[PDB]
């Protein structure tokens, strides 16, 4: 039928857990959760009877509600909360006519919708963070295992100097760990929305005493944070979600394009657990989320006490950012857990420039006996000459009169070995891993 | 259930016709249409039997296929076409085992998916264009009716000089008409995708003769345009859809913010057919589509013969651009057909600056008798003085010695009438409407 | 001449201090600062003579260098550091031929360019943060002064319920204070770049001991933070700058569109220190920075050990984000310091809906005597009837039999007074201001 | 000094001709050109003396004006035209006091600024189009020369089937030719801006007769197109520039990433005229322009008769899009003219998958003797087995009993030759080149 979203156009998240958390029914449920938490908190502060709150809570179930009718009725007010409230009120009235007068008491559409949005975000970010933690575990393992696995460092698409795959993986780990930390902190900071019609909370009511009691109760009932001010037009939580999800998707995209560079036919230094489809999916989300994030970020420009459109522009892209990033994280776990590292092919590929990739380290080694300027000039000359003649760097070095007898044979064998010129990659990996 | 997309987060398109054209099932159907058209065209050029094409065509129905299984299986290849092909092949094999060997003959995932994407786009743009035409009809009617309806022209949020609502509406008409023309031409130019594994069409086969015959047949079977080259990495149709849909959404967004400016409480010069929810919905799409369009446009950077991610990043945002823009167009029709213009309130609001809004036209009128520089200086002085004293511009003018007896009384009454200083707005509306 | 950038196209920053911090000459100077700090730190750890570091430091002045030649020579390597290094080396060699062999010792283009970029960012963010602090001071003053200044709360462009300008200004304050805090923390966290050719630091050299000593020395010489890992392809600082500057520009944009809504001709509740040009300029930056930020954020996808283009795409938009946001902040200070609040016009505008804006608070007041449902129904009926008849809400209320003798006259006079139905706006302002 | 823009942060355009066309002084000159054209056209239609127009034209030179003062004074009105007009008026008054009364007669800031913007765009697009034409010439030459140069087609980063470099280059040609055509048509369609204070042209004046005469004269004096309506808030030309420049930058970005894929160390099939810096620069612009374009496109949402910020947000990004795209085009010419194609290395790389890259073409060849299903199964089996055993595809084929004596030896030698399985790449190149 025409109502099914199966993820047909978005394989990066199709079949992944985040789908179930951010589908339309889950958002309907989140808005019902926000209503019932509102009633319960109002009862806890004395504004209505506890039994009416229990009845509303019991009726506040997505299966009591006609999802399609609510969605299709929203065009009349440009949001779904008026229809939702009517449906919940009828559902409560069926079982408890006294309780129905307290459904949505003193409230406004945006408190319920935004509170539900932060509930959905909070649950979805719990999943994204747990997946980022698993990915980080597999990456830290790859980093420790390959601390001493040499490979060609590549800059501007060409071999530069040798590095280690452990160092590369530790950069991956650094990105994923940063993302998981930001996801956790953002999750702990998402607030409820309790402002009333235009942010004065007039319908919900020393004014300071009652404000404090109600705000504490609604924090307790929702599990969300208490904000200093109603934020109907202070869209900091939405901008923060946009920033954190675009950072996360971009970091995973970094891992994805590195994997694709290593996995291509004529490199073949890693393989995915034979197209590299996992990195293709991660990359697909990486090319989508930042553009959605900029629309989210632009909605900070929200006029008056409720914008005539900029708030409405937030819901779908936010959901999609949660969905895509969720898929990408799940896919990243599969990638980092399953990556196949071909150390021997990395070692072989180190020889592709016929010694030129160690010329910097040879220049350094010759600096005590030649000077820095003379050694650098001699080595760039030898690298060019070896490139033209299709000979090894060491071959051209063994023909320059200036180098005759300059170093013992064994030291030359050590110097021209690409696997030994990795700088301090080992110490850097140790330092990154001690942070865990 | 968790699979329902009801438009709960996107009221601008919930319940509108475009939904049915661009849902997941409609895309599945479009890919089946592309397969069956491929078989039929191959039969028309002699590469397989006509009966096998009829059998495949008959089986190529979305209700023969498990949508959810195809979507969930796509993670193995990062696209849904391999699973789709297996399901269609089984469905054909049930009724006709000989025909099943010709399902997806010589083809590749991207020919089918991209061809289906252009089928979906073509049908969705048929709807968007027809709606833009209806909106343009209502706007041209508003433009003709209010050719002589005076109102305050507003620049940088303040009254500037008088204009007419007919001229404003004719600008609306100009934008919508431009969009409808671009939608129609783009629709007539969307091509099929027939490239094979890496753009050589090797599996489908003077090579020029067979190429021409097959390309003509596939054009006939699909109704899509024949491209000069396979475009698996030449993403011009996608960039063009992105450009046209973002232009359309932005134009409708212009109408929406104008309506909101006119409809606010302390202006009240128009009303929607009492929050202005239609313009809120149009604006909501206007704040979403250009950001999706930039991701689409960036996918022009598609490496090799098939990108490992940038092509995959296109499907969902493209669908969403079609969906949102579709909603916005439908909503725009409702807005332009139902707008309530309060001419009397426009006339009253013209007097809000106490004559200052005609000071430019008074300066012009005094230029024969004072000079341009002296008249401009005198009128800015009088506008300031009238602003401070809370008096009419004409009051301050009737106290300057330099103006004593400068113009007859009746000419002053004509000059200070805001409804008569509209420039050539009437001629401009006539010129815009003669274009129809 | 053709080399002048005077801000002709960007008045929001033309003539503001940030220009001088982020112009081309300032970036040249920052890269020279990064070179000289590198030499000094290498001398402090024992790798070269202290006198050579003093000579390089003395020569490392933008006026010793041909800016235009460096910029125009950069096309050969796609960055300006090779030309810069040659020019600094010649300049040192003129005065001290021994010191010139240590210019750019063991270094790479990206360490110098990225370190200079973080120096520029750090200085520019010092200015942005100080300006945001001044703006926050003026906003907190407006919030305290107008805690009890009543005005129409506006939602979806229409009067909703009354609020106070103090509450509005306190939301402005909340945004600016959040931005200033994030700017300060980001500034304290920007790191230097010290990676070498491909992130192993091979040219700069227990390996852990020497790493730690050099990293500490370079932190001391630059004043920048020490990162856990070389970040040539771990673009977290750039993404963080993008996020913080787009948040800042959007927050200021919120203030700007609120000011424009209040300042328009038929509202006139505030005036800028007579077009509202300051808010126009702030808004102009708000519509630019988030789009630049998304390109910055997308550069997290940086392949290999140095991207062939994505790193190069960062410099100009980053500079522009610093520049625009800087202008916007400076302009925001001028706006918040100079805003003219017309309390009497706010009070008058409260009466524009002829009492309908207090109907919610009347419904609440009648709930003890009528019930919630009956009171809400009665008041929406009376609001409609009063709208049609062009009469006051209280007029229609005084004609319904159901309300006869329901409340004493004085209580009705209090109830229909828009200035008294502000909810708990006062307590909310007190709570926001106690945070200072 | 602090005013120099040398392109230090943007090597893709530093030292290229477009800089001189779009610098601040060039925009000042364009606005002076728009003023003088306005005076001349007004004289041609009879509204002022021809001699006053000649005097204004003679004084309307950027070297008569203080650029820095105009730019810095613009903060008072949020645009530079009031200061420009004062400076031009003084300059005319020095030589001709009578002519100075006709400077900026009946005009408004936006007519002059937007007309100058379209003058700058028109000249810059002349350059961009000529460069795109040169690039297209070199690409068509590469396409003809390498029509028969075989190479590995690569999809999702792996060898797929063989293609030709001629076909690849012909796709490059198709993109560049499309861009050059769109640039030329857009250039021929850019209009002047002549609206007056709020789009009625009241200050400039059968009203239809005078409108037509003045509009024709201003078209003649500017060389720009005559629009149907004043477009102060109908931002179609700006959106069109945004679309065309982002398309152009993305197309060139496609060529750039293809070059980088071919040029990397372990592929080495092409080389740039030894880092690939030209493609790095093109790519750098490709990652910048679409994000700037989305801000431009969003400015279609321009409220009232002149937006309080959205028009102001256009100037700098538009200039930058012109600048970057200009650089990219110039760089693309250098790249396409200088590319070094290593056909022998392409042929060698075809053998990297040990025959697996022809397995599809072997399957086709066996279909008459085995069936399609059986041949495909046999070849995927043989490809896997050959992959595991590190043997050639033909080796594993020569061991299956089912293939014994199936084809003569010579036919096997032809079949397993990667250079002969290119599909109809030759015919496709012929067809693309016949379009010239």
């Amino acid at each position: 039928d025409e109502l099914l979203d199966c993820g047909l156009l978005s394989p990066v998240r199709a079949g992944t857990p985040v789908e179930a958390l951010v589908c339309d029914s889950a958002w309907l449920q989140a808005m019902l959760d926000a209503e019932a938490a509102l009633t319960r908190a109002q009862a806890r502060t004395g504004f209505l009877p506890a039994a009416a709150a229990e009845a509303i809570t019991a009726a506040a179930r997505a299966d009591r509600i006609d999802l399609l009718a609510v969605a299709r009725g929203a065009r009349e007010t440009a949001n779904p909360v008026v229809g939702l409230v009517a449906a919940l009120t009828a559902a409560v009235r069926r079982d408890d006519p006294a309780a129905a007068e307290y459904v949505h008491r003193g409230s406004t559409s945006q408190d319920v919708l935004d509170t539900g949005a932060m509930l959905v975000a909070r649950r979805a970010l719990r999943l994204i963070g747990d997946d980022l933690d698993r990915a980080a575990d597999a990456l830290a393992a790859l980093a420790a295992d390959h601390r001493d696995t040499p490979m060609a460092g590549r800059t501007l698409a060409l071999h530069a100097v040798p590095t280690t795959f452990g160092l590369k993986a530790a950069g991956w780990l650094e990105l994923v760990s940063e993302a998981a930390g930001r996801v956790a902190r953002l999750r702990d900071g998402l607030p409820f929305s309790l402002g009333g019609a235009a942010g004065t909370l007039a319908g919900y009511f020393d004014p300071a005493v009652l404000l404090d009691r109600l705000l504490d109760a609604y924090a307790a009932e929702t599990g969300l944070a208490r904000p200093v001010l109603p934020w109907h037009v202070l869209r900091t939580p939405v901008a923060d979600l946009a920033a954190v999800l675009a950072f996360t998707a971009g970091a995973l995209g970094k891992i994805a394009v590195d994997v694709q560079s290593l996995a291509r036919t004529e490199v073949a230094e890693v393989a995915e657990p034979r197209n590299p489809v996992l990195s293709t999916l991660i990359r697909s989300a990486a090319l989508q989320v930042p553009a959605l994030a900029t629309g989210l970020t632009q909605c900070l420009v929200s006029e008056d006490e409720r914008s005539a459109g900029a708030w409405h522009a937030e819901w779908q892209p936010l959901r999609e950012c949660l969905r895509l990033t969720g898929g990408a994280a799940r896919t990243a776990v599969e990638l980092a857990a399953g990556l196949e590292v071909d150390a021997a092919r990395m070692r072989a590929n180190l020889d592709l420039t016929d010694g030129r990739i160690v010329s910097e380290s040879v220049a350094v080694a010759l600096t005590p006996l030649l000077g820095r300027q003379a050694a650098k000039e001699l080595l760039t000359r030898a690298a060019f000459t070896a490139g033209h003649e299709g000979r090894t760097l060491g071959e051209v070095l063994g023909e320059l009169p200036e180098l005759d007898g300059v170093l013992p044979k064994e030291r030359w064998e050590a110097l021209l070995d690409p696997a030994r010129a990795t700088g301090v990659a080992g110490a850097l990996v140790d330092g990154a891993l001690a942070r865990r």
